[PDB]
């Protein structure tokens, strides 16, 4: 070809009869998400799934199918992949179940059991997910802690490709040039990565809390950034500050962020100071659960 390489991803279409809905997991601007089980007809397999549904019209269907295109196209351990779609009256996106929910809600609810090792490992895993999207020439355009999900406390993945593109908006996560000039690059995703880290290191504090969205661009033009979280050493805070430069190229690349956070993750208590960091433990690995298989172990030929 002359331009981008051909996208040879498989869009799998699933029957309504192949999966059960168990309960509702959430409802908001993103849509409505149900817990379910996907049982492929001719296989001794049960797959825990999230089933997304909109909150029916041509506008809704076009926009949700664009998201399905992008999700079906990605394949990385730190990115949520689409398992398939279902063509009932309402188009349903069938995704891998992330049992522990989004990372923002997780850090809020488990603040008193989250250690430096978990926080820094999460930063590494998000950076890998984003670096992969950069390899696929994809700008996420909505990276935040709410859009990172938790498969296990050890394993997180990036989600929500409803604004993802090739190379009411979230003003407080966006780079300055995105707010002013609608310019979006992988480096604008780095700014958002910085804000995402700040969310985690503050245990899910709202950025610029009280300051309205219209004040943000002039605040950033003057040079005011998000403050240093109590637990953050200058080493970690410097990296956030580097993500928030005016010059987009002067910000770090995701590959460098993988490197720096993985160096720090080898000696976590040198880079994050948390009271009682040693004694903390988070969980580690009704229904007939015998033939249950996680989607990550269910690979299509
Ligand atoms: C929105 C909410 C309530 O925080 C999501 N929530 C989930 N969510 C997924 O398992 C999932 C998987 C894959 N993708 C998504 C997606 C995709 C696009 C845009 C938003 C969410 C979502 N699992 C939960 C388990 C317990 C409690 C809450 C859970």
């Amino acid at each position: 070809s002359m331009g981008e390489a051909p996208n040879q991803a498989l869009l799998r279409i699933l029957k309504e009869t192949e999966f059960k809905k168990i309960k509702v997991l959430g409802s908001g601007a993103f849509g409505t998400v149900y817990k379910g089980l996907w049982i492929p007809e001719g296989e001794k397999v049960k797959i825990p799934v999230a089933i997304k549904e909109l909150r029916t019209s041509p506008k809704a269907n076009k926009e949700i199918l664009d998201e399905a295109y992008v999700m079906a196209s990605v394949d990385n351990p730190h990115v949520c992949r689409l398992l398939g779609i279902c063509l009932t009256s309402t188009v349903q996106l069938i995704m891998q179940l992330m049992p522990f929910g989004c990372l923002l809600d997780y850090v809020r609810e488990h603040k008193d059991n989250i250690g430096s090792q978990y926080l820094l490992n999460w930063c590494v895993q998000i950076a890998k997910g984003m670096n992969y999207l950069e390899d696929r020439r994809l700008v996420h355009r909505d990276l935040a802690a709410r859009n990172v999900l938790v498969k296990t406390p050890q394993h997180v993945k990036i989600t929500d490709f409803g604004r993802a593109k090739l190379l009411k908006v979230p003003i407080k996560w966006m780079a300055l040039e995105s707010i002013l000039h609608r310019i979006y690059t992988h480096q604008s995703d780095v700014w958002s990565y910085g804000v995402t880290v700040w969310e985690l290191m503050t245990f899910g504090s709202k950025p610029y809390d009280g300051i309205p969205a219209s004040e943000i661009s002039s605040i950033l033009e003057k040079g005011e950034r998000l403050p240093q979280p109590p637990i953050c050493t200058i080493d970690v805070y410097m990296i956030m500050v580097k993500c928030w430069m005016i010059d987009a190229d002067s910000r770090p690349k995701f590959r460098e962020l993988i490197i720096e956070f993985s160096k720090m993750a080898r000696d976590p208590q040198r880079y994050l100071v948390i009271q009682g960091d040693e004694r903390m433990h988070l969980p580690s690995p009704e229904e007939d659960m015998d033939d249950v298989v996680d989607a990550d172990e269910y690979l299509i030929p």
